[PDB]
């Protein structure tokens, strides 16, 4: 398992605008295309993204292209951000791909604005920081996936996923 394979499973793959979790406008493999309530101004993004007319639709390679950007800008915005880059240096290759997933989600301001749950990862207290992740916005919007990176920081392994 690698952190392709796990947030496809998070974020499935689709191939036409659909909306999100939050109601925005979004399309492939979790790709957010505007937080904007217009289908127009999404179109338009989207467009823009891809390099052609897609008229609300794309391919299944136009969608991987599109993840990979969007991962490698996940990894590259850890590195770059002091709070983040420390902790990810901290941790074993699994975790790392469990805070990767919830930059890819929520992005870096919001990840960093985990303050106290980064603290416990850094100090390797794996119980304490499952619990203390759980409380949040996050966790009541999207419990099942929220669950699913907690397990991962929790136990080190892929068995969250192995189900899945």
């Amino acid at each position: 398992m690698n952190i392709f394979e796990m947030l496809r499973i998070d974020e499935g793959l689709r191939l036409k605008i659909y909306k999100d979790t939050e109601g925005y406008y979004t399309i492939g493999i979790g790709h957010l295309l505007t937080k904007s309530p217009s289908l127009n101004a999404a179109k338009s993004e989207l467009d823009k993204a891809i390099g052609r007319n897609c008229n609300g639709v794309i391919t299944k390679d136009e969608a991987e292209k599109l993840f990979n950007q969007d991962v490698d800008a996940a990894v590259r915005g850890i590195l770059r951000n002091a709070k983040l880059k420390s902790v990810y240096d901290s941790l074993d290759a699994v975790r790392r791909c469990a805070l990767i997933n919830m930059v890819f989600q929520m992005g870096e301001t919001g990840v960093a604005g985990f303050t106290n749950s980064l603290r416990m990862l850094q100090q390797k207290r794996w119980d304490e920081a499952a619990v203390n992740l759980a409380k949040s916005r996050w966790y009541n919007q999207t419990p099942n996936r929220a669950k699913r990176v907690i397990t991962t920081f929790r136990t080190g392994t892929w068995d969250a996923y192995k189900n899945l």
